[PDB]
C-alpha cells in the first residue's frame, strides 16, 4: 500500500481549522518516530558503506544491504522500503493540512511546519528512490481521500521545482525562529534541508559519473538554472542560516553533541522524539493499550562475553550509553579507524563516537567483589577497565598467552592491567560499539534499569554543524564564498571545535584539552570533496547520512567498492572484501508491495521499477 493512515470525507473540513491543522502537524512529528531509529532502515542508510558492513549476527537484511556477494538486494529485500509508506502516508496528511489551512486563512506560521515536512519527506524519497508521484489520486500535491489503484512517478526536477523547494521558501518566510514545541521546527532547520535540497539538485544536474535517473529525464532544471546556480544557492542559504541562528550554535566540545545528559541540546535542529507516547480512547473513553528506538543495537556487540582471569562475568548488560543491548548486526571495516578517524589524539570525535574501554559494573548484577583479577594477575576494581580497543602499540600484543581468558579475542601488553585488542585486529564479532546511540536512563538505581527497552533517547536528524559542510561543499564546486566563510575556513570551525576536549569517554573523567591550532594547521591548503566526505564521516558517524552522501557525490564507488575487516572472536586476520555496486545501484528498489498492491499490467509495473529490479 502507499497510504497506511485511514482517510474521512470530512478530514478536508476538519483541516480548515488550527486545531485540525494542528493534529495533522502533530501526526508528523509522530511520523519521525517510524523512520528515525527503525533499526532496519537505519541499516539502509550505512550498510554497504564505508561506515558499516555486516555483523556476526546479521539476518539477510543487513547481508542483502552490503552488496558484498553474501546476500540479494531486490524490491522485497531493500529496507529502503520502510521510507515508502510512511512519507507518503504522512505527504498525503500535508497535502490535506496544506491546501485547506492555506484556502481560509488558518495561521501560516504553524501550516509552515506542514510545508516543511512534505519537503522534507518528498527529499528522502526522491534521493532514495529517484522520481515518485506528487499526484496520489486527487491532482499534483492534493489531498487524497480514497486511495487509488494506480499511480504515475513523476521526474527528479519536478519534485524538486514542484514540491521541494517552494514548500521550504515559504516555510522559510513564516517558521518562528525559536521552536513552538520541543524539537519543532524553525527556520533554521527549513533553511539547512534547502541548503541540502539545493546542493543535491546541483550534483544531479552535473552527473559527473553518469548515474542515470528514473524515471527517464533529461539533465535540466524546468525553472531554468544550471548546477552552478543550485551551489550558490545551497552556500547562500547555509551561510544565512549560520548568520541567523535563533537560539541554535555549537556546543564547546563534539562530546556534548551525543552525550546523553546533553540530549535536546541547541546543536539539534531536529529529532524524534522517542519519549512522547500514544494515548488510546475509545468512544471518548479512555483505553489501555509506539515504535522503538532500537538502532543502538545495531553497531553494538556482545560486551557481556568479557571475562575475569578467574573466568567471572564482570561486565552486566545495563541501561548506561558505554554499555546497552546488543544485536551484533553492523561492523565498523578497518577502514574507518585507519582513514577517517586518523588522529586521535587531537580530534575529540573518534572518542566522541565509540566506546572504546569497556569497565566493570558487577554490582548491577548484584556481586559485590571489591577487586577481581585478570590482565598479569593485576587487581582491577569495580568500574576499572577490563578490556581496551588500542590504536597505540598494537604489533606488540599477545594474544598467543593468557588473552584467552578472556572471553574476547584479546591480548595482553606489560604493565597493563586490562585485555587489550587493537583497531587492527577489530572483526564482526568483537568492534568498538557505537556509543552516540547507547540508551540513556536517569532511573537505573544500583541495578542494569532496563537495557533491552527502546531508547528513549531522542534519534537525532539534523544539525547546526551541518550548515558548515554543506556550505563548504558548494564552495568547493565553485560557489562564490564571502569573506571568512571560504570552503577552508567553514571546514576549519568544525575542526576547531573538534579539537577542544572537555570529558574523555575512554578515561571516563572530565578533562581539559584545546588541541585547535593543531587541527586547524593539518587541514588541507585546498580543500576536494573527498575531505569534506571524510569529515562528514568524522561528524555524523554511524547517524544515517552516508548513503546519501555518497550517492549525491557520485563516490559511493570509490569509498565502497572495497573494506577490511576480521572475523568472528579470535580472529586477527583482517581481509579484503569487494563489493559490487552497479549504476543502477544509485537508486533503492521501489518495494514490491506498491507494486503488488495496483491494478497495472505486468508491463507498467516494470514500467513503473527502477532499472535492476525488475526481475
Amino acid at each position: 500500500h502507499m497510504d497506511e493512515q485511514p482517510r474521512s470525507s470530512y478530514d478536508p473540513t476538519f483541516f480548515k481549522t488550527e486545531k485540525g491543522v494542528e493534529g495533522g502537524v502533530t501526526s508528523m512529528y509522530a511520523h519521525l518516530r517510524y523512520i528515525y531509529g527503525q533499526a532496519y532502515y537505519y541499516n539502509s542508510c550505512l550498510t554497504g558503506t564505508d561506515e558499516a558492513t555486516w555483523g556476526w549476527s546479521a539476518d539477510g537484511n543487513f547481508k542483502d544491504a552490503d552488496l558484498s556477494g553474501v546476500g540479494n538486494l531486490t524490491a522485497t529485500t531493500c529496507r529502503s522500503d520502510a521510507l515508502w509508506g510512511t512519507a507518503f502516508s504522512n505527504i498525503n496528511t500535508a497535502n490535506g493540512v496544506i491546501e485547506n489551512g492555506a484556502e481560509v486563512g488558518v495561521n501560516e506560521s504553524l501550516v509552515s511546519e506542514a510545508r516543511f515536512f512534505r519537503a522534507f519527506d518528498y527529499f528522502l524519497l526522491v534521493q532514495t528512490f529517484g522520481g515518485v508521484p506528487l499526484d496520489l489520486g486527487s491532482g499534483e500535491l492534493k489531498f487524497n481521500i480514497t486511495p487509488s489503484r494506480t499511480s504515475v512517478r513523476n521526474t527528479v526536477p519536478e519534485v524538486y521545482t514542484k514540491a521541494i523547494f517552494p514548500d521550504l521558501l515559504t516555510a522559510i518566510e513564516n517558521l518562528p525562529a525559536n521552536p513552538r514545541v520541543t524539537g519543532g521546527v524553525t527556520k533554521t532547520v527549513a533553511r539547512l534541508y534547502l541548503a541540502k535540497a539545493y546542493l543535491t539538485y546541483a550534483w544531479w544536474l552535473k552527473n559527473p559519473n553518469n548515474i542515470p535517473t528514473y524515471p527517464e529525464c533529461q539533465r535540466t532544471d524546468p525553472n531554468g538554472h544550471d548546477a552552478a546556480w543550485y551551489f550558490q544557492q545551497a552556500y547562500d542559504v547555509a551561510v544565512t542560516a549560520i548568520e541567523n541562528p535563533g537560539p541554535f550554535g555549537l556546543q564547546e566540545s563534539f562530546w556534548m553533541v551525543n552525550a546523553g545528559p546533553n540530549d535536546r541540546n541547541m546543536e539539534i535542529l531536529l529529532y524524534a522524539d522517542h519519549t512522547q507516547e500514544d494515548e488510546y480512547y475509545n468512544g471518548g473513553s479512555l483505553s489501555y493499550g509506539a515504535p522503538d528506538n532500537f538502532a543502538g543495537w545495531m553497531m553494538n556487540w556482545n560486551y557481556t562475553d568479557a571475562r575475569s582471569a578467574d573466568n567471572q562475568a564482570v561486565i552486566n548488560r545495563i541501561a548506561e550509553q558505554c554499555y546497552g543491548r546488543p544485536w551484533t548486526r553492523m561492523a565498523p571495516p578497518l577502514g574507518v579507524f585507519t582513514k577517517t578517524f586518523a588522529d586521535k589524539v587531537n580530534d575529540s570525535r573518534y572518542d566522541g563516537t565509540f566506546t572504546t574501554v569497556y569497565r566493570g559494573n558487577w554490582s548491577t548484577a548484584g556481586q559485590n567483589w571489591e577487586s577481581v583479577t585478570n590482565a598479569n594477575g593485576m587487581k582491577v576494581k569495580e568500574r576499572e577497565p577490563i578490556f581496551s580497543f588500542v590504536f597505540q602499540d598494537m604489533d606488540k600484543i599477545d594474544y598467543a598467552g593468557e588473552g584467552s581468558k578472556s572471553n574476547l579475542g584479546a591480548g595482553t601488553l606489560p604493565d597493563r592491567a586490562d585485555w587489550v585488542l587493537g583497531l587492527d585486529a577489530v572483526g564482526r564479532y568483537v568492534y568498538p560499539g557505537l556509543w552516540k546511540l547507547g540508551p540513556y536512563r536517569t532511573d537505573n538505581g544500583s541495578g542494569a534499569g532496563q537495557p533491552n527497552a527502546g531508547s528513549t533517547r531522542p534519534y537525532n536528524i539534523a544539525k547546526f554543524s551541518e550548515l558548515y559542510l554543506v556550505a563548504a561543499e558548494a564552495a568547493v564546486e565553485g560557489a562564490a564564498t564571502q569573506a571568512g566563510k571560504s570552503a577552508r575556513d567553514l571546514v576549519n570551525v568544525l575542526r576547531a571545535r573538534a579539537g577542544r576536549w572537555t570529558y574523555s569517554n575512554a578515561e571516563y573523567k572530565e578533562v581539559d584539552r584545546d588541541f585547535s591550532a593543531e587541527m586547524t594547521a593539518a587541514t588541507p591548503a585546498t580543500i576536494d570533496i573527498n575531505y569534506i566526505l571524510d569529515e562528514r564521516s568524522r561528524e555524523f558517524y554511524g547517524e544515517g547520512y552516508r548513503w546519501f552522501d555518497l550517492v549525491r557525490t557520485q563516490k559511493w564507488n570509490e569509498y565502497a567498492d572495497s573494506y577490511v575487516i576480521c572475523g568472528g572472536k579470535g580472529d586477527h586476520n583482517p581481509q579484503t572484501y569487494s563489493r559490487t555496486i552497479e549504476a543502477f545501484h544509485y537508486l533503492r528498489p521501489i518495494p514490491q508491495g506498491q507494486l503488488d498492491g495496483m491494478e497495472m499490467t505486468e508491463e507498467e509495473k516494470d514500467a513503473y521499477q527502477n532499472p535492476g529490479y525488475r526481475d
